C-alpha cells in the first residue's frame, strides 16, 4: 500500500504559519488532498504533476484548526489518512515597513531599513525573518538603530550596479512575547552612481565627487561656533522643493529672541536631527568665508537647487575638521560612523 508523510503532525498545536504545509505519496500517487477549516472552507493547494507532492498555496490563517485529508493510489491499493493540527494564536500582531521604496535606484551609502510598527522583544528572530539577498554578493550585517528599527549594510560603500532584493518574512515569526508579524514585505532596489560630496570647514568648501571625480565645488556657510555642524559621514535623505522651518515646534516661540518662522528652498535633508543642505540667499557673502548658521549647510539659491536636481536619496556628504563632534551612530542617517566590528557584531541581545 503506498505511503503518506506530512510536514505537520496530528494534534500538533502551535503549528507556525510561516511555512506552507506539504503531502508526499511514496509506493503510489496522491490521488486527491484536501485541506479546511473549522468553516470547512478549502485551502488553496496544488498537486505536482508527477502526483507524488502537494502543497498549499495560500497563507493559512492564525488561531485556525485545519483538518487534512489525504488519499493515495498505488499498485498496492489505495490509502485514506486524515490529521488535524492547530496554528499559533499571536498575543499580538506586529506590521513591517520597509525602505528604501521597492524599484528605487539610491546612492552608495544607503541602508536597508526594516521598521516595525511595535517594539520587537526577540531581535534575532527578526533578523533571521529578514532575507537579503546581493549582486554582486557582498558581506553585510543588522545593527539595531532603536527597539523598532533595524539597518542592514555592508563594511564599505556599495559598489554600483548592486542588486539588492530585501524579503522580509514576517508573517508566522514569534517575535517575542507572543508578537507575530502580520504580514510578508518584499522590496527590490539597485545602487547608482558613487556620489560623496566633502565639506572641509578649512576651505568652508563643499566639493561633490561623482565616481571619484569633482563634478561641483560649493562655498559654503556651516554651523556657527555656538551651534556647530557635527563631522561624519551624513546619509543622503528626502529632498524638498519648499520647506518652512519653525520654532514654534520644540517649544520655543515664533515671537522671541531665538524663535525663527522660516520659508526655505531646495533643502536636501541630510540627518533626523534636522542638518539640512539648503538654498541660503541671505549668507552668501559669509558662504566660504564664516560659519552663520544652526547647523545646517547653507548654499547659494543655485548651489542648492543643483544639489536638489543631482543628488539622490543614499548618496554621502562627509563633514570633516569643523569644531563640533561626531555625528551620532544612530541619528536616522549617521549609520555609517559605527565601525564596521561594533556594527557587525550587532546589538540583537
Ligand atoms: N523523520 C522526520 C520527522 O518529520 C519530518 C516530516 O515528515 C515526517 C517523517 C512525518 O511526520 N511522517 C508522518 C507524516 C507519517 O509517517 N504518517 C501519517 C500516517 C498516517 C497515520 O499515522 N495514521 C493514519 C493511519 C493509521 C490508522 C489508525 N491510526 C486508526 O486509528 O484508524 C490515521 O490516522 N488514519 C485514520 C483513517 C483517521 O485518522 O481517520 C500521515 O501522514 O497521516 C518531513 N516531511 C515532509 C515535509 O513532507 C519534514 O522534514 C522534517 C519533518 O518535516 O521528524
Ligand atoms: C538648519 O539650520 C535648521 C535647524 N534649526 C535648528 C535650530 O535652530 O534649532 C537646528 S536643530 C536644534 C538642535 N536640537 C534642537 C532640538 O530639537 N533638540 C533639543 C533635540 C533643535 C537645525 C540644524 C533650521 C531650522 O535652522
Amino acid at each position: 500500500v503506498p505511503k503518506l508523510t506530512a510536514s505537520v503532525t496530528d494534534g500538533a498545536v502551535g503549528v507556525t504559519v510561516d511555512a506552507p504545509v506539504s503531502v508526499t505519496a511514496a509506493d503510489g500517487v496522491l490521488a486527491a488532498v484536501t485541506m479546511v477549516n473549522d468553516n470547512g472552507r478549502p485551502v488553496a493547494g496544488r498537486l505536482s504533476p508527477d502526483g507524488l507532492r502537494w502543497s498549499t498555496t495560500e497563507q493559512l490563517g492564525y488561531n485556525r484548526r485545519y483538518t487534512l485529508n489525504a488519499t493515495a493510489l498505488g499498485l498496492g491499493g489505495a490509502a485514506t489518512r486524515q490529521l488535524t493540527f492547530q496554528t499559533s494564536s499571536p498575543a499580538h500582531l506586529t506590521m513591517p515597513y520597509v525602505m528604501p521604496g521597492d524599484g528605487e535606484v539610491v546612492g552608495v551609502g544607503e541602508p536597508v531599513a526594516i521598521r516595525f510598527d511595535e517594539n520587537i522583544a526577540d531581535r534575532g528572530a527578526a533578523e533571521k525573518a529578514i532575507k537579503i539577498t546581493t549582486n554582486p554578493p557582498v558581506e553585510g550585517a543588522f545593527y539595531w538603530l532603536n527597539n523598532r528599527e533595524v539597518r542592514w549594510r555592508p563594511e564599505h560603500f556599495w559598489k554600483p550596479g548592486t542588486a539588492v532584493d530585501v524579503a522580509v518574512n514576517t508573517y508566522g515569526v514569534d517575535l517575542g512575547e507572543g508578537m507575530f508579524g502580520e504580514d510578508n514585505v518584499q522590496t527590490h532596489f539597485t545602487i547608482g552612481d558613487e556620489v560623496i560630496a566633502t565639506a572641509d570647514d578649512n576651505t568652508k568648501i563643499l566639493t561633490v565627487r561623482v565616481n571619484g571625480e569633482v563634478v561641483k565645488s560649493m562655498p559654503t556657510s556651516m554651523g556657527k561656533d555656538s551651534t556647530p555642524t557635527a563631522n561624519g559621514i551624513y546619509i543622503v535623505g528626502s529632498r524638498y522643493k519648499h520647506i518652512i522651518m519653525d520654532s514654534s515646534t520644540y517649544g520655543v516661540p515664533v515671537n522671541s529672541p531665538n524663535g525663527y518662522r522660516t520659508d526655505v528652498d531646495w533643502a536636501t535633508q541630510i540627518s533626523y536631527s534636522g542638518v539640512f543642505v539648503h538654498s541660503a540667499p541671505w549668507s552668501v557673502g559669509a558662504q566660504g568665508h564664516t560659519n552663520t548658521s544652526h547647523g545646517c549647510l547653507n548654499v547659494s539659491p543655485s548651489n542648492a537647487q543643483w544639489f536638489y536636481d543631482h543628488v539622490k536619496r543614499g548618496d554621502i556628504v562627509e563633514v570633516v575638521n569643523t569644531v563640533g563632534g561626531t555625528l551620532p551612530g544612530i541619528d536616522g542617517l549617521g549609520d555609517w560612523n559605527i565601525p564596521w566590528d561594533q556594527w557587525r557584531a550587532g546589538n540583537a541581545k
